Parts: C-alpha cells; structure tokens; sequence
C-alpha cells in the first residue's frame, strides 16, 4: 500500500539519518528513539547533530525551556553553597509560600519528588482520614507508573480498590456513585485528559464531581499536574472548583524531580519529603522571577491561536486531523470526531507518518503527536505551521477524508 | 530531676543560640524543641542559619556520601546543567549510568531508574506482585522502605494497601511459622540488610540466607533494600554476603545526592506505562560520582574509618562506665540509650538521655541525628573521628552521673 510503502521509506530515511540514536540504543540494549544530546532555549539537538524546535516540551515538564538564565543561576547558587543538605532550609517555606499564593486551596503543602509520588500521598491522605478503600478514576487517566489507567488498568498499578469511570460522563459516574457511595474514599480526577489525548473536562463534568463528592463523603483530589499552567492557579482557579485535595507536577520545581500535594489542613494534618536545594531553588526562581501571570497568560493564548492555525492547515486541506487541548498544550488525533472521552479516539501509521515528516522538517514533538509550548517558542509557531503546511499538501493522498 | 533540670536547661541554652532557626519554623507554621535550620554546606561541615559551624557526622541519612562540596560531581552537574536542562526521554547518561551500576551490581539483569528509594521499592513490589499473582509482602518489624512504606509502627495508616505480613527482625523461626501458613500467597520478602531506622542493626548473614530459601521454597520472591546499605561494600551487603536477591533496590547516593532510586533484577520479573528518571543532573552527577570518586578503595576506606570509629566512641562509654552503644556497619552507625545486645527492634526496649547527648555534642560542634545516626562522608577523615571521639568524651565526663550504669 502507498500508506505502508511511504511510511516504510520515511522509516528507513530516519533510521539512516540518526545512527547515533540507533548506536545508543544498542549500547542501552518500531523504529528507535531520538536521543537527544543537548538542548537550549525551544531548540533540541539529538547525538546526530540535528537540530529540532522542541513542540513537545518534555511532556509539558520543560516549561520553562533548556536554557533559561534566571534558574540556571539560581541552580549554580545553590549548588556553590553546598549540595545534601539537612531536613530543615529557608527554601523550603519560601517555595511553599509561593505556591500557596498560587493556590490559596492547598491550606498546607507538601512536596515529593515526583507527581507519582503526590497523587500516591493524596491518595494515602484520602484512605486514611475518610477510612474507605475504593478509589474513583476514569479510563485514559494517567497519574504516575503505579497510577496508569490507560488500559482501564495496569498490573502494576498500587492494589487501590480502584473504580473505573468513562470521562466526562456524569450519569455513569452518579450510578457508579449510587453503587459504591459509602465506600468512595476519594475521587481522583485530571481537569484535563493528559495521556488519554488532552481531552478537555467539561466544567459540569467537574463541577458535578465535586458536588457527588460532597454528597457521598469522598474527598475530591485533583490531578493538576499537567493542567496546573492553564492560569495562575491552574483549571481549578479557571473554573472555580475547590478540591479537598490537589496534586502538582515538575515543571513547579524548576526542571528537576518535583511533586506537591495539598490542601485541607483537617485531611493534611498527618505530616520522607523532597527537599533538595537545587530543586527548591530552581523552583523558587522559576516561579517568583520567570513564570508570571501575564507570561503564563501570553503563553497559553498563543497556544490557543497556534492550535486554532493547525486545525485550519487541517481544515483547508479536507483532512480529518485535529489538535484537541487547552491553553499551550495539544495533541494530534488522526481523527476529526469530536473527542469527549477515551472511547472516541476510536490510524497510528498517519501519526507516525506526520511525526516522522515534521522531524524531517525539524519540528520535534511526541510520537503520539503531543505539543507542549515553552516560554520561548511566534517564529517558532510560524515555522511549526509552515511545516505542518508543507507535509499535508505533500502527503494529502494519504490521510483520511474530512 | 536533675535529668530533667539539665535537659531543660540545655533546650534553653539551645533555643537561645539559634533565634534564626526560630524564625524560620515559625514561617514554615504558615504551611520537642524547634529543628535546626541549615545554611550551607562544605565538605564534612554544615554551617547553619544562625552561623555556627558543625562537624556532619549524620551525613543526610546515608545519602551525603560524597560531602556538600565534591569538585568532580559540582563539575558534572555544572556540565550537563550548561548542555540544557529538560531534555528529552532518551539521552546516553542514562545507559551509561546503568551500565557503571550494573558493574557493581551485576545481579541486576535488568535496571530502572526511579526518583526516590520510596518509588524504587513500591516499583519493586509492583513487578513481584505483577509476576507472581500474589498479594501477601512479607516484612519486618522497625523497617522504613518509603513514605508509604514504613512499619516502624508495625504499620502505617498512610503505607500503600498491600497485605504486608509483618514478622520481627533476625528472627528466621516466626518468618518460618508465618511462611508455613502464608506461602502460597507471599509474592515477595522485602528486607534490608541492616534496619536503617529501627536503629541500624545488623542482619544476622543466616537470617537473610533463610530469608532467600524459603523464597526459593515457596515461590516468593525475595526483595533486597539497598538504600542504605549498598555503601558496605562495591556491591553492598549482598556482595558482602553471597546473597543474590530476585530485586534490588538502591536509592540516592547513586543518583550523586539528588532524587534517584533505582530498582532491578531479574530479566523474567523485570519489565506512560510508567514514569522513569532520567533527570540530565542526576544522571550525569550519578554517573561521575560512581565512576570517578565512588571506588572501592574509598568506600573500604570509609568503611574501615567507621569501624574503628565506632569502636572508640564505644570505648568512650566502656571506660566511662555508662550502657550506651553505636551499633551498625561500616561507616554507618547509631547511638542507643541501652547497652543491651540489639537483634532487632524489641530490643531498643530513654529519649532524652538522647537528647541531652545531641544537644551537647551540637554545643561541641558536631551535627547528628536527634535519633543518633550517623553516617560518615567521604570527606570526614581521622582528625574529624578525633574531634568526635574527644567531644563524647568530654561530654560523658561531664554529664556523667545523669547517665544509666553498664
């Protein structure tokens, strides 16, 4: 098929273009990974020397770029006044108050050293102050290696009494409510699908979790590890929903291993904790110095437009490819129904196709086609359009009809 | 009581010497006396927020191996700092950084990286219980595997539902009983060689030899916690001892004193799906520490240092006439109130001699747990011992008669 036989000549490009990656990937022993050998400001440049605009934005983790000045000092700081230090340093509060600023909600605070390990805290608040046992999630929810749900479960995931949800679907959710209400100890929920596609929630979807949550006891936690860049004080500021409890990610400690959880002082009074100087440090600059409202704003409204100018690269050319997200992040679908749970992405070689062209273009992001924006990507989002252009209109026989 | 007289009197004088301290806690109130605030760090000295400078002999929980302020590893963070930060899934650190460690651990047929020991060891249980089918942990009394893996209690509320069965410590006779009635559903035996915090004791060698057959016997698998104790040696206690685990789990020292832990084993049992580490600092200070100044020499140097170390401080109470001991391995020890032999956590069957101690030594200049850890450091060297063993001592001469008698 010219599908197959285009998609194997792209492969074998690829694969003869980047034999470092491939020397690596035997070394550390579907085509291989890039690996990537440096990286400054929106630019990534892989073993092989190719350098590529990094759309994907480390899986919205590198928020604030490869080479940003101000944490990259404050890293060095830190790191001249000593690394390992003891349980107890001002930067610590410092980062906390910050945060705090941020998000009012979270009465007290506590940092870890990965979102995993946050939402496995919450989780753990959540079980032992309402003593319940079963969990609420929704299929295609990802909150860490123990925390995946992709496949509506995983083997490995921490034996929680976990009850699976359909996204964005509040009858399901109120009958699954009737069913196991005095047994719901907590309802864990992303304002925004991450891994199941960027897939938006709908504000009565969340605003309806809150209310069952209140009415059966269970405690609210959301997962704002991703959605937690949309404003100031993430989704949950933008909606005007109070959990109980709420999760943040990495990019909130600068780059570095981070994670927090938080929230009611009552539920939270229960306290190893993440307190690395570098990363406190890092975060603390990021965050006080970098990441202001009006950036975050200027970041996120730039996504919106970027996002708006691909659908209508997709839109003119009659293909039915479509960028689903919120703010600076996104993510390809190869197809053009309306997305509103995981059930609806019911082609990966379309995909592989566009991510492999777009590298050979230069555009770096996810090979399931993910776009995370940073602080330093209009020429970026210019060139990312062109590119997109180019590759429709060269391989338009080849993708579905609208 | 003159315990208590001088107990209280030491916490005012403690109070009084570090107002910044102080000041600090309060703020953090915004989200037992107050804890010390530490400043900067160089070497094996600690500088607090108030200025004094201290001799670190609790060395960050066995993770300060290398010191506050190594050349080569702030070299290599300075480095892959400067190439760029957040890179992307897949770099060369990492493969290298797993190969130096399958070096020294060449059990572990397959690695992971993790962000912390407490990642590492639920990762661990993850893949056991994902081989095996089965759902009963066994572990002991006193051992600490993780936030949401603690037993100090004997439980945790907050520890991850997995149906642990808690056994005591050296005790290869109850974990016999309870084997005999849980074999069949034991997916694994999760142990450390040495409690690190039930109070760094040692693991009897045929206890763990017995632990590894009746995994053998009844299909679980056995789980080695090497957090701590992968300093003993090259290949840690389980080099030390001829064990070879079915998982291994090591924790941060190895990821040169940032958020690293790493889990690994069998290639059967071994392996998005799951978030893995690869933090461009991490891997590349991990990976410069191991292969340039984490050598067997300087290890067995070390070791050796707190050998004897531990011994003069235990001469320091043998002379002395008073029952308090360090107990440990290597360069890893702990002061106990009791001179009693300690087998496992029962047998630390009073804080505040404790915190007399503490509080005095912190007036003499040297930094240690509250609990009494301490865990040396690469850079603490034989006049460091001398300071140490010279302020025990001159600390029990003057506290004398508030201490128990041997």
């Amino acid at each position: 098929a010219e599908k197959a036989q285009a998609i194997a000549a792209a492969r074998n490009t690829f694969a003869r273009d980047n034999p470092v990656s491939a020397g690596h990937h035997e070394r550390a022993r579907r085509p291989f990974p890039l690996v990537i050998a440096q990286g400054t400001g929106s630019r990534f440049q892989d073993v092989d020397g190719h350098a590529y605009v990094n759309f994907l934005g480390e899986y919205t983790a590198g928020l604030f770029g490869h080479s940003h000045p101000v944490i990259r000092a404050a890293v060095e700081r830190a790191l001249a006044v000593g690394l390992n230090l003891s349980t107890q340093t001002e930067n610590e509060a410092l980062f906390a108050e910050a945060v705090c600023d941020r998000f009012p909600s979270i009465d007290l605070v506590r940092f870890t050293n990965s979102g995993t390990e946050a939402n496995l805290m919450a989780l753990a608040t959540a079980t032992a102050i309402t003593g319940r046992k079963t969990v609420l999630a929704f299929d295609g929810g990802y909150h860490g290696g123990l925390l995946n749900f992709a496949s509506g479960h995983a083997p490995t995931n921490a034996p929680y009494h976990v009850v699976l949800g359909v996204y964005n679907d509040v009858e399901g959710t109120a009958d699954l409510l009737k069913r196991h209400g005095h047994d719901c100890a907590a309802i864990l929920v992303e304002p925004m699908l991450g891994a199941g596609g960027c897939v938006p929630a709908e504000r009565a979807f969340l605003d309806l979790l809150r209310a069952e949550a209140s009415r059966c006891g269970a405690l609210l936690i959301f997962d704002e590890v991703m959605t937690s860049r949309l404003s100031g004080g993430g989704a949950q500021e933008m909606l005007g929903i109070s959990a109980d409890l709420t999760t943040l990610g990495k990019y909130i400690g600068g780059g570095m291993s981070f994670g927090a959880f938080g929230g009611r002082r009552d539920l939270m009074e229960r306290f190893t904790f993440n307190n690395n100087i570098l990363t406190m440090s890092a975060g603390h600059a990021a965050l006080t110095q970098i990441y202001t409202r009006q950036a975050a704003s200027d970041l996120s409204a730039s996504g919106d437009r970027f996002r708006a100018n691909l659908n209508r690269i997709a839109v003119e050319n009659q293909a039915p490819l479509q960028f689903t997200g919120l703010g600076s992040l996104g993510t390809i679908h190869f197809s053009r129904a309306p997305i509103r749970s995981a059930g609806d992405v019911r082609d990966q070689q379309l995909k592989e196709l566009f991510f492999f062209h777009m590298l050979r273009k230069g555009i770096y992001l996810a090979p399931r086609g993910m776009y995370a924006l940073s602080l330093e990507i209009d020429a970026g989002r210019d060139a990312f359009a062109e590119a997109l252009a180019d590759f429709i209109g060269e391989q338009r026989a080849l993708l579905m009809a609208a």
